């Protein structure tokens, strides 16, 4: 027996447009088209996904990356399928006029840098803001706060969120997980910005 707080919400579910790039060049452009379409200070949502494979000794490298730029767009670059790390994609990384939000992403910083040397700038984790803007003092995870902001939960299917990330091509579900995860934190920073 649970409580109502307890009974399951609808899922959140990105319905926007998905543009899916698993070539270097391509990405560093599309980072490109991104940064004409920001002025700074905007911020876009922020998560990357990796395999649950180790590879000599630790976690198998980033394979995943995505970026929510509006409520109508997400960027899925797959950067295990790319012969090198996208340029464009670092410098929108390392842009300090470019705010990254989402939750675990100091994480994300650490393990962006020894995978690929990449210094994640300007990023900013959702639990501070929402604790600030919320005024409360709350160990948030995305879902949790999905729940409170928006009324809804994360899909959940394990299969799939802990999926081979670095399996060239994503499937249709792999893309709607990730897209999702970047879209809520877009989402959340919005919504918590507006308050005041
Ligand atoms: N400050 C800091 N934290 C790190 C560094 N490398 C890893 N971490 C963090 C990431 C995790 O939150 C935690 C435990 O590491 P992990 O094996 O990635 O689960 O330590 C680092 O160079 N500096
Ligand atoms: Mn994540
Ligand atoms: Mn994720």
């Amino acid at each position: 027996h649970h409580s109502v707080f307890e009974d399951d919400l609808p899922f959140l579910e990105f319905t926007g447009s998905i543009v899916y790039s698993y070539d270097a060049s391509d990405c560093s452009f599309l980072s490109e088209d991104i940064s004409m379409s920001l002025s700074d200070g905007d911020v876009v949502g922020f998560d990357m996904e990796w395999p649950p494979l180790y590879n000599r000794g630790k976690l198998g490298k980033v394979a995943l990356i995505q970026l929510c730029v509006s409520e109508s767009k997400c960027y899925l670059f797959h950067v295990s399928s790319m012969s090198v790390f996208p340029q464009g994609l670092k410098m929108l990384l390392e842009n300090k006029a470019v705010k990254k939000a989402g939750v675990g992403i100091e994480g994300d910083q650490w393990k962006l840098l020894r995978d690929f040397d990449i210094k994640l700038k300007n990023f900013v984790e959702l639990t501070d803001v929402a604790n600030k803007k919320l005024k409360c003092t709350e160990t948030w995870s995305l879902n949790s706060l999905v729940k409170h902001l928006l009324g809804k939960q994360l899909l959940k299917d394990k299969s799939i969120r802990c999926s081979n990330w670095s399996k060239f091509p994503l499937t249709e579900d792999q893309k709607l997980y990730a897209a999702t995860d970047a879209y809520a934190g877009f989402i959340i920073y919005r919504n918590l910005e507006i308050l005041d």
